[PDB]
This record gives C-alpha cells, sequence and structure tokens, in this order.
C-alpha cells in the first residue's frame, strides 16, 4: 500500500470564493484488508474535517481510497503544514505524508503578450504568445477571453526554474486567421498570490 | 527483489551519424546473496550478442548495481524497432522483461518561428528572445541558441507539450542584455528533428 498527497488548486486558494482541499489516496489496498483508516493534523494539532470519498475498484483487482480535506485560504498562504496518516492492516506501521506551500518570499509574476510571427500569417490559424516569468512559488493559473467570453483552444506549460531562481511558462491561443485581422481583442489573464488582488490581465491586438 | 530500468538514446545522438545512440538497462538492488546478473538482449524479438555489460558496483545501502548497453544503429531505432533487455536472477521467480522503441505514430515536420521581445519589457536591463516550435511528432527534438557562430549560455527550454491536435510545441527563451539587443546582434534558434531535411534548421531574430 502506497499514500500519495495532492495539494489544493492554484485558482481555489487564491479566490475566497471557491473551496481549496488537500486530497491524500491510498492505493494497492487489497481485498483481504479493506479497512484503512485516516488521521489529519496541522502543524501537529489534529482536526476531524475529513470525509472519504467511495472507493473504487480498479483494473488489477485494488481500491483506492481517497480522503478530503478542505482548507481555509489564509492557513494554506501562511505556509502551515498538512499531514496525512494512514494505518491499515496489511502496514507494518503508520505512514504519515507532509504537505505544505513553497516556503520563500513570493515575487510578482510579469506578463506579457506577443504576437504571431509574421511567417505564421501564411497559414489559416495563428498563435497568440502570453510570456509569464519571474514569479514564485511556481502556483499559478493562466486563462484566456474575448470580448468577455473565454477563450478554450489554448494550452499552457508547465512553470519552468529560470536560472535566477524564479519561474516562467508560456501560454498559447490559437485563433483563426480572420479574428486576428478583424482587430479583435484577446487578453491573457494570471492569478498569483504576488498580484494585487491575486488577478491582472494584458491584452493583444492587431 | 532487483528492479529494471530501460533508458532510450539521447535526441541528438539518433539525428545525427556521427554520434553513437545507446540503449541503457540498468539492474538496481541485487542482493548479497545472489549477485549474478545475467543479460539477454533482443531487437524485435531476434536476440543480439553485441551488448557490453559493465562491472556490478556496490552501493552504500549495501546493494549491488549493474549496467548493460547497447549501441543501436541510427535508422534501425528512426524506423520504429523494438528493443527488449531480459534480466535474470537467481532471487527472482521470473526473469523480468523491458521493451522499449520510439513513439509510434507518423512524423510532422516541426514549425519554428522567432518572436522579438514585447515593447514593454524593453525598459528592464535584460530582454527575452522567444523560440516557437509547433506541429512536430514525435516529441524527441533538440532545441539550441547561438549567435555571431558561437553557442549561447542562458537559455532555458520548456517540455514538450501536447497540443490540440496530437502533435506537440514548446518554447525556448534566451535572456540577453538590452545593450546586445539594440546593437543589432543577430541570434539564432537552432532546431534537430527527424523530420526535418537533414534534421537540422535554424531561424533567426535581430533588430
Ligand atoms: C494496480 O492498480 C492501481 C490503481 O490502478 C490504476 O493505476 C495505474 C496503473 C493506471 O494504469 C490506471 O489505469 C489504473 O486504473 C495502481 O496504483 C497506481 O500506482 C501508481 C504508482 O505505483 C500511481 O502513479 C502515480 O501517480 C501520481 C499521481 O496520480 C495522479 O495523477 C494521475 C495522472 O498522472 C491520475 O490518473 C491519478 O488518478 C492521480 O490523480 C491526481 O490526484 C488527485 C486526485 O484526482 C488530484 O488532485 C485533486 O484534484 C481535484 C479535482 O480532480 C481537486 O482539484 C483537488 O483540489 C485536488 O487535490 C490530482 O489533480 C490528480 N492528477 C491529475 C493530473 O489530475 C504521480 O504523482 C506518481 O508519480 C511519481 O513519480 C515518482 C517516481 O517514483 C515519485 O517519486 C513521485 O513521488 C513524489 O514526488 C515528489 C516530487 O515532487 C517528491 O517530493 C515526493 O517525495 C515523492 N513521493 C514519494 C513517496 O517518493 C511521484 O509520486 C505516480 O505516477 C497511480 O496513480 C496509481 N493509480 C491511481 C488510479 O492513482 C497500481 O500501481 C497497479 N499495480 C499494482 C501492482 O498494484
Ligand atoms: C540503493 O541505492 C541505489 C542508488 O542510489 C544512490 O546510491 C545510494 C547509496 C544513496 O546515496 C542514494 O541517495 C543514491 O541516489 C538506489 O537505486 C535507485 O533506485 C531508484 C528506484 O528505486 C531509481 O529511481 C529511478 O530513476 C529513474 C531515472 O534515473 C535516472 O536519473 C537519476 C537522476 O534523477 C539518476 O540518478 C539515474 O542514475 C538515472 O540517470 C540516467 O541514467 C541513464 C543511463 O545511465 C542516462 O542515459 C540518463 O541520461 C540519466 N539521466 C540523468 C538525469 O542523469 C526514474 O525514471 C525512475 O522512475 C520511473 O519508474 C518509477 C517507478 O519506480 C515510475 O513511478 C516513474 O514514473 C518512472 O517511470 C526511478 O525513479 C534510481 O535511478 C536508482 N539510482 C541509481 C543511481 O541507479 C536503490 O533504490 C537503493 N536501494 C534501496 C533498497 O533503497
Amino acid at each position: 500500500p502506497s499514500v500519495f498527497l495532492f495539494p489544493p488548486k492554484p485558482k481555489d486558494t487564491l479566490m475566497i470564493s471557491r473551496t481549496p482541499e488537500v486530497t491524500c489516496v491510498v492505493v494497492d489496498v487489497s481485498h483481504e484488508d479493506p479497512e484503512v483508516k485516516f488521521n489529519w493534523y496541522v502543524d501537529g494539532v489534529e482536526v476531524h474535517n475529513a470525509k472519504t470519498k467511495p472507493r473504487e475498484e480498479q483494473y488489477n483487482s485494488t481500491y483506492r481510497v481517497v480522503s478530503v480535506l478542505t482548507v481555509l485560504h489564509q492557513d494554506w498562504l501562511n505556509g502551515k503544514e498538512y499531514k496525512c496518516k494512514v494505518s491499515n492492516k496489511a502496514l507494518p506501521a503508520p505512514i504519515e505524508k507532509t504537505i505544505s506551500k513553497a516556503k520563500g518570499q513570493p515575487r510578482e509574476p510579469q506578463v506579457y503578450t506577443l504576437p504571431p510571427s509574421r511567417d505564421e500569417l501564411t497559414k489559416n490559424q495563428v498563435s497568440l504568445t502570453c510570456l509569464v516569468k519571474g514569479f514564485y512559488p511556481s502556483d499559478i493559473a493562466v486563462e484566456w477571453e474575448s470580448n468577455g467570453q473565454p477563450e478554450n483552444n489554448y494550452k499552457t506549460t508547465p512553470p519552468v526554474l529560470d536560472s535566477d531562481g524564479s519561474f516562467f511558462l508560456y501560454s498559447k491561443l490559437t485563433v483563426d486567421k480572420s479574428r486576428w485581422q478583424q482587430g479583435n481583442v484577446f487578453s491573457c489573464s494570471v492569478m498569483h498570490e504576488a498580484l494585487h488582488n491575486h488577478y491582472t490581465q494584458k491584452s493583444l491586438s492587431l
């Protein structure tokens, strides 16, 4: 049996309206031993808010038991430490897995929008590029809009550790060349904890 | 018991006949009770005997580590031949087998575009030169920066990202002093991929 611990979504922790949560996933539970017990602690103090989602039966005669704990936005952003304690009959000793936010001074991202290369103008579609660099930690959310409507044909690279100790990434939005040439306005939206109101956007148009 | 890992060649090694592409089979957690290890190599299911096995190395956790390296032909790898490493040990109920090959699928030619720094970034001491590569399959690729015939140092490249059409794309960012950019120096982004003619292409960028 193995224990995995997953952090909340960056967008959930940056907006008060949303609900962030820490997920503790237990895999490779055998048929003979389906009993799994969960204990949650926050900086040592034990909490009792966790809930256990229904367990799945996978393609190899095992079970995946998942426990979810809701966290406060400010506790996570302050660097509080969350640990998941798992006990099972097959285990010799209880397993403890620990997670928290990355430590360090947060740094404000810089957002630049880049128009399509002149070479790409011969194609039927063009690439709109959003460059975000110099931010820390790596938790971040990027979205594209146009006239207040979310564009959906975009892909974002994972954060990459830059040479100065910060992170950078690129986001690529693909639109029809006709939409670009007509003067439409496209925006790149960035959410990070070091930004004022955790939000900024840069526009891009011909 | 022992665990087996199988590593593919480096992309530059398969794309240039001057270099030597290799496939590495690694066996870890070999106990002192049964330190003997045997390797059997198979190319498309046919056994080969030109592999080089290196003497076992004792790790500080009281376990041995044995490595076997097979040299491959460039055209064999690019044609999708499967390579199989078979590891035999007396502590194993059965031999362990691992197979590796190039990703299946029709190759697609990369498109390379160079993007100048954003006008907003010109207020900084450092500016960002962006190289965009998209539409390539498989994801094995090499991206390098150079200027005036000499390689550049301060560049980073993102991992390949699966796009919406089933092909890959990535970005490479070169960081230079604004003074060098504004003086008209020419920076070029060179890309190595199997779908390219001569496996090499180059796109320049300057002011
Ligand atoms: C028998 O079957 C078992 C189950 O069957 C399934 O498993 C597969 C075989 C597959 O074929 C399935 O078809 C099959 O049904 C199987 O159990 C396997 O075991 C695997 C390992 O043995 C394990 O792989 C690991 O996966 C994790 C992450 O897994 C997530 O992502 C995958 C996709 O990549 C998802 O498919 C999966 O469901 C998991 O989902 C993520 O977790 C949650 C839950 O969804 C999400 O978070 C929440 O999301 C919600 C919304 O959905 C909310 O947003 C909420 O707020 C969130 O919290 C999360 O988003 C999901 N992810 C995504 C993308 O959506 C990988 O991380 C593992 O990679 C490891 O790689 C190295 C190599 O060892 C490890 O070292 C490393 O560990 C850590 O690395 C850190 C580095 O940063 C380091 O700091 C740590 O110290 C280090 N830890 C340790 C201990 O070293 C990584 O962990 C790895 O690939 C499979 O996930 C698991 N199955 C399932 C279903 O989970 C058995 O193997 C199989 N065989 C046998 C013999 O039993
Ligand atoms: C006893 O100790 C062994 C050696 O550890 C070292 O020595 C001891 C004394 C300590 O000092 C250690 O701190 C020290 O590290 C352990 O062996 C290790 O076992 C683990 C698994 O149990 C192996 O992890 C696997 O690593 C794969 C990648 O490994 C490459 O990259 C490593 C750096 O990140 C590098 O250290 C490796 O040597 C290897 O390097 C590549 O080698 C090839 C061929 O030589 C080259 O072509 C590449 O260019 C090299 N690349 C680089 C970057 O250098 C992972 O891919 C792999 O993950 C895969 O499998 C897991 C399942 O386990 C999947 O979940 C995952 O998705 C993925 O598919 C895995 O993590 C590790 O490599 C071993 N170390 C060595 C040196 O071989 C023993 O485990 C330990 N025994 C016990 C009981 O503890």
